[PDB]
């Protein structure tokens, strides 16, 4: 069983680190990005689901057969569904009734059971509250509580974090900076802890959609298209008085940016375009030659009837418009 | 440039090998499968596109900027689109006008240009013939000719083949057998060459849909749902008088089988369910305890409005019905 937990680490992590070179009005810059599609269900939330349940078993927090229950329509639902099944747990996912058939289908394909929450019945906030309710009534239940559970960010401190840190040292470079958009805060907290232990002067910045500057303002919640991040509150996991300044990207700018990365061979999700632009924002402010790291949480295959496959009206302040990708200068993997 | 070609090998291969244990009426059996979603565009045809173009540059068969042109709606289109862009070539894909918006979108997302071929204008056969025509008129053109190009199967002899062979020796096991469904024949020929060099008594069997026993009959072409394999002719690449007997799986049986693998945590495409069942057919005939290897070419995310997300009428001869997946007993990766 520690044999099982040991070998299954092999279905996650160890993803490519790419050096991307581009032209930014028009001087040549570069970003380093980890590509997280190279995982069991194609996102970074595989590293997190696996770890959450490995540690959970280690501390008797979950028993064989217990129901795993969470609120998402995104990769967390997917990651937990597939590892739940691998480890033999039932999985229940709670989500807003308005999710697309596309999403529901995927989560469902892994055995997980779908309970839709009306508008009304609380909506997204509803679904979170409905998970807690289920667990009061089924005490058996294991809740990942993805927005507050420390096991999430630890996942990234021990996993993608170590990886990032080493891949960069291996090019004899320091990390001057890291940016990641925040859904749960796990990535930016976990990786950011790890980067700071090795690169004491780096800047760890959390990313928010400029359309919904929840993190930078403390209250504002608005419609945005960057899936995976910036839900309608500040997750407990994320700790702003301990991070550097917040970066903010228009969802339009991001979409476009992800359009361009695909066009140069990297099919990614909208969040990945946001990170990229964020990473350049952070570069603009630390120095044209700083090393900036970010992540590409998933690939484009799920986003195929989203604004990602449509012309975006460009706007004056977008950075995407000034950016031209030249090449992939390097790929590491270890 | 041999620096570039060298580092980009890092965006493909080195995928997990899983030992799957299951119950087959009801005695316990096992299959080993390589999981090929863990690649740049999520399929096995990444290994092949990369290799085809690496060797092509090595032999001056393609020049910077030349247009890469091929006929597919599947992973080959996708793989070639994304590596073409990475390496700066234009890509044109020819496909039947009736392809779904879903497919077109994906191929397009990577920069590749879409020419649809009527029914009429030859259909699928049309599209192949239309690629040749384009290249008569644009002599510049690089054709992958995926159904006849030896560089395809070599890809798998040097790549997934080596990997398979070593991963199995590392468990102190011989390969008694391998099965792979045949679209181009690259997988089964390339891997099969490699397996035979190390496991001289293994059986290398090509897989066909029972609904369309083109390979076993020499002529029959019929409607089937297993995407990626058994188009409407026998590809030149595949060489039947040099392989073992053909296995044949109902597309319904396959679909179901892929339903079940997802439900146990492995989201796969229909072809992957076909391979699995094939692998068991081959096991039934060599001995309940033979080691059989097969491949899971891609994941389920593309197949999301296909018969994969619908109840299949079960039938007497299906093996899926008698199969119960217990667990993933092991995962290797090196
Ligand atoms: C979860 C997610 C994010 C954000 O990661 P957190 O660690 O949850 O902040 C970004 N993009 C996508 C696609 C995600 O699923
Ligand atoms: C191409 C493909 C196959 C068959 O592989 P060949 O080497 O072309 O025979 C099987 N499944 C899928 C999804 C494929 O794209
Ligand atoms: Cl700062
Ligand atoms: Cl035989």
């Amino acid at each position: 069983e520690q044999k099982k937990m040991k070998y299954l680490e092999n279905l996650v992590g160890k993803t490519p680190m790419l050096e991307l070179i581009f032209d930014y009005k028009g001087e040549e810059r570069r970003i380093f990005v980890k590509n997280e599609s190279y995982n069991l269900t194609g996102s970074i939330k595989d590293r997190m689901a696996f770890y959450t349940l490995k540690k959970a078993y280690e501390k008797n927090e979950i028993k064989k057969g217990a129901p795993i229950v969470e609120a998402t329509s995104g990769n967390t639902g997917i990651a937990f569904s597939a590892m739940g099944a691998i480890l033999g747990h039932p999985v229940i996912i709670y989500m807003p009734d308005w999710m697309s058939e596309e999403r529901k289908s995927l989560i469902r394909s892994f055995g997980a059971k779908i309970i839709l929450v009306s508008r009304k019945e609380g909506g997204f906030l509803g679904s979170i509250e409905k998970t807690k309710e289920f667990a009061k009534n089924n005490p058996d239940t294991y809740l990942p509580s993805q927005f507050s559970n420390l096991y999430n960010s630890e996942a990234h401190y021990y996993g993608i974090g170590l990886e990032i840190v080493n891949e960069m040292k291996s090019l004899n470079l320091n990390i001057d900076g890291f940016v990641a958009g925040v859904g749960t805060g796990g990535t930016v907290m976990g990786i950011g802890k790890r980067i700071k232990e090795n690169f004491s002067n780096a800047k760890i910045c959390p990313l928010e959609p400029l359309n919904s500057p929840t993190l930078s303002t403390g209250y504002k919640v608005a419609k945005h298209r960057i899936e995976g991040i910036s839900d309608e509150f500040i997750p407990d996991l994320v700790k702003l008085d301990k991070l550097d300044n917040v970066v903010s990207v228009d969802d339009g700018d991001a979409i476009v940016m992800a359009q361009k990365l695909a066009k140069c061979g990297l099919g990614v999700g909208i969040s990945s375009g946001a990170n990229f632009i964020g990473a350049l924002m952070l570069q603009n402010k630390l120095g044209k030659d700083s090393v900036i790291v970010t992540v590409f949480p998933d690939d484009n295959k799920k986003y195929l009837s989203t604004d990602l496959m449509r012309e975006e009206k460009v706007k004056e302040d977008f950075l995407s418009k000034d950016i031209t990708l030249k090449e992939i200068k390097n790929v590491l993997r270890v």
